[PDB]
């Protein structure tokens, strides 16, 4: 199999509305915020402008083909397959992307798509001219699917992608796992909760 | 029945240009505005920026599928149903969609989209900065089906954000009916009035 | 007929493209512009944001159904029908579409199309904080349709006005005018809508 | 032949994507802008945000049809013809198309696409509060297209529509050709540079 | 063969989602940036607005024809055809682009691919205002590609600079990095380009 047959085969049996679940199990999202810069932040308002890489990981064995005399891997469009509905619940803006909007299969159906997006949020901005600094926390989650259809975990050094020319530095980011029930809902919906301890350079 | 079976028969069979209303009886449209944000007040022009959940739920039986070895609720993108063409009456921005496009269906055709949405108002924003606030009203109705095709009633805070220069004091949402001077008709809408000031 | 088979007639035989003129008369299009808010103005640069409902009405034969046992009107979005080619000829932004962009159409082919629209205009803001007030202009019409396949025709002012705007409405008024350019033979017709505001005292 | 069947027929073999060269010649395209309005001006950063109507005509006699008991000219959306792939060399701004996109084909094959067009531009400011103005010279031409693929050439009162209510007055508009050859390329490509006199009122 | 034709074979033919890597040795893509505009500087959040020329050439053999008595390149949609994945590192906006989205093809199957871009990045403006002015540098390489898919290689310094810029260029230099990523086995190409200006003052 060349590239050419793999991605026109793809393109050809893409159900991109169809989630891939496995014998009625959650497709298990892996989602990695990469912090590279901050660009605005207002202390009166509660409000941060971001530029992250959100590292998003799955499998969809749909994709998988035989890797003998073929390649490991393609770069697939992300309008021929499915992906994850994933939404910040603190987000104040539509999410920007700045890169090309395609992913990376692998021929066991894993899919790496790992966007640049611009976006603003309401969160802390309080102790951001302090040493401590402010810690302002993001939650992805599933906008559409509970914890049946779709579990989200963090992946497996916080300043290695980020800007140096930023008027801002990383202190530290932990990503740690939510699993939340709200009163409408009998189901629970699972969320990454991203904390960014961050402050002004001196 | 499997998710790929029930969303290929959606996509084929859905009509988005019909409305689906039964025996000549309105589609009742149910709208709940969850507030979570309100982002700039400007008491001189009278003009409101706010991000909230519009919960919006309604029955088309033409989804429907037999549960019993299937799943009971599938993700559809809104571009393969019917929605109520649902507006807000007193709008100055167009609703900017923060989230994914998709609505939950049940087997049984009951739809339930909830968009988060960041949208400009002109409303009443006199007495922000005093201790019993302002009220900003928000008028959302279908743009073209009058009351006997849709029916808009509210279902009857929580998730605003602790972040905010505002907070809540009250919101209540009630059914409007209205008859223009121009049209016979008589079109429904849900008026909902946030009572809010600025944090001490 | 029920609506779901309307709809699909409308679908498979709109010709979105074709312009529903009868034995080679024009198109009579009425445009009435309601007035919904003045957001912004300057008086520095004459220049105003406005938010109005553009009532547009015409006539076409094609979409026509027989009402006896079925809907009398039906919803159809705009994408499915020829719309006119209104522009205004003094805007300085494109129009901001407030609404879903549906038409009603009528079992006698009558369409009825009003948009919400906000838009930024060039246009007399002199006298904003006067007594008798500003009278912006906007020119409405048909951007390639000459006289002869589309017409523009006009059908209380302040009945849908905000009252929240820090301006009122003391008069409207919607006239037909008429332009013949040099390039060109044929006149291209424009409802002149007059708004006559000030700011609140 | 009625204007459904012309539009069907244009619809279903127009290929936009193919330059309507006759016998090897360029396809001669006339371009003249007609100013309408000035909206910033910053001495400063030498940028200016413009509203001009872009008169554009070439010929495609793929278009063409016999004119006898036929309409003389059709609308087209321009989605369904080639049309120039014109840019402005100076632009530092996406033209924001204000009008419908829709071009006038005559019988013959004329095409005629006039867009109104707002447009932020790198040029000479300096002298806009002064008597004999400033002069903000303006290229377009073909991105892609050589002189022998697509001639431009300039086509009365350029600014005879230009906004009253404006801060600004034109005092001179001059649009004639240029031919470049650059040291990358061994062919020629014209443009035509429009220069815009204009002042404070 | 006539340009017709041509066009017809590569839109039928073209598979744009499909690297055209020969016999697995990776496509070579040259870049160069040619500098026309410094819009906005911020020496503050170190943020500058720059409009460029991202020429960009790369050979797909599927894309050949030949050239006996036919057309020796054709314009053509870059939809029509694979184009590079790149990005620049240090973005902080979507690139804007100015110009048609068409590329040219020559018979060989070479392409070149040239947009006017504007965009924000994150970079080094500290100096602006001095004598040796500040250096802003900017990486551009493949998204998805790793060097066993896409080399990137640099191919007149500051001719088509505009004038009328607040900002003049001192040095343009473009040179190859490849960088391998804790993440990931594979090395990643990329042009860093550095951009000396400073203010005119
Ligand atoms: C729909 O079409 C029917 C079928 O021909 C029309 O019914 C006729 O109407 C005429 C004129 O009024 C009567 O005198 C005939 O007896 C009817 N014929 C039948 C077979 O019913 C009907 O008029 C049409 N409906 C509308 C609203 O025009
Ligand atoms: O109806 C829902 C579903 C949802 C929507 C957001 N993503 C998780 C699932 O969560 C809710 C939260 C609050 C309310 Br009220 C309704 C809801
Ligand atoms: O014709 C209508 C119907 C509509 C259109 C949008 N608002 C709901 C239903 O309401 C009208 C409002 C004013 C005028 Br005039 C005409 C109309
Ligand atoms: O060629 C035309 C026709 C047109 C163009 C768009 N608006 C109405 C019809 O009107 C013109 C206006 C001015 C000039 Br100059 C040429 C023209
Ligand atoms: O340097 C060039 C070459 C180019 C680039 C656009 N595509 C055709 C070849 O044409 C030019 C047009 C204007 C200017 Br200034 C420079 C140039
Ligand atoms: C993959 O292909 C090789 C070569 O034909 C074969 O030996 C291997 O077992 C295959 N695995 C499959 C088809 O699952
Ligand atoms: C190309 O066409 C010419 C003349 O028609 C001929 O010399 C040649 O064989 C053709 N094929 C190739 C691959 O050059």
């Amino acid at each position: 199999l060349d590239r050419a047959d793999i991605l026109y085969n793809i393109r050809q049996t893409s159900r991109p509305d169809v989630i891939p679940t496995q014998r009625d199990r959650p497709v298990a999202v892996s989602v990695s915020l990469k912090f590279i810069n901050i660009l605005e932040v207002n202390e009166i308002t509660n409000e941060v402008d971001v530029v992250f890489w959100q590292q998003t990981t799955w499998s969809d064995r749909t994709l998988a083909w035989n890797s003998s005399h073929s390649p490991d891997q393609v770069s697939v469009p992300i309008s021929s397959l499915w992906v994850p509905d994933l939404a910040a619940y603190n987000a104040i803006s539509k999410p920007e992307v700045l890169t090309p909007q395609l992913a990376r299969v692998v021929s066991d159906g894993e899919v790496l798509y790992m966007p640049s997006i611009r976006q603003r949020f309401s969160c802390d901005v309080s102790g951001v001219d302090t040493e401590s600094g402010a810690t302002c926390r993001i939650k992805i989650g599933s906008w559409t699917h509970h914890s049946r259809e779709i579990s989200v975990d963090p992946t497996t050094d916080d300043s290695e992608y980020f800007s140096q020319y930023s008027r801002f530095e990383i202190l530290d980011v932990t990503q740690k796992k939510n699993s939340v029930t709200y009163s409408c809902c009998p189901e629970a919906y699972e969320d990454v909760e991203v904390s960014l301890n961050f402050r002004k350079k001196g």
